[PDB]
């Protein structure tokens, strides 16, 4: 059976209890923390690609109002975000299982851009999700997995200073 776990969930949970925020820019901003996934149960000799997208967790716009995030009252249809392909793709299962798969190069933006960058809507809440695609073989297959621990609100600048502090405290 294919198993997908979140690496460093302890740390993500610290961000989630504060309501996590991720910066978007016109040119694209990398995430902190980085999504790192532990995978086991792949066929070591089969070929896979690792894909990442961001599900809009609700249809609302969020606002930081007097020290707390609150959702608006005018929902709109949202999804889907584009998909980011992990740069190691395509690769053998053994490659993906030898170390946590780390999405350290995805860039979050708020502008339609030349490619690579993933456009999100500022002030919307998102749930990262991966797709593990078995490629090249006879039987294509997709296994998907979301990571509720890694939910965040996309922002152009940090609103909650407790998030700002945690981001610095645990980055290098």
């Amino acid at each position: 059976e294919l198993r997908v776990g979140l690496e460093e969930s302890e740390l993500w949970l610290r961000f989630k209890e504060l309501t996590n925020e991720m910066i978007v820019t016109k040119n694209g901003r990398r995430m902190f923390p980085v999504l790192k996934v532990n995978v086991s149960g792949l066929d070591p000799n089969a070929m896979y690609s690792f894909l990442l997208d961001f599900v809009a967790a609700d249809n609302h716009r969020w606002k930081y109002v007097n020290g707390e995030w609150v959702p608006g009252g005018k929902p709109e249809p949202q999804a889907p975000s584009c998909v980011y392909i992990h740069p190691d793709s395509p690769n053998f299962g053994a490659h993906w299982m030898k170390a946590p798969v780390s999405f350290s190069k995805v860039k979050l933006t708020n502008k339609l851009n030349g490619g690579g960058q993933i456009m999100l809507n500022s002030l919307h809440k998102y749930e990262p999700r991966i797709h593990i695609v078995r490629v090249g073989g006879p039987q294509r297959m997709i296994t998907s997995h979301c990571f509720p621990e890694t939910q965040f609100i996309a922002v152009t600048a940090y609103q909650n200073e407790e998030i700002t502090a945690l981001k610095i405290k645990y980055n290098p």
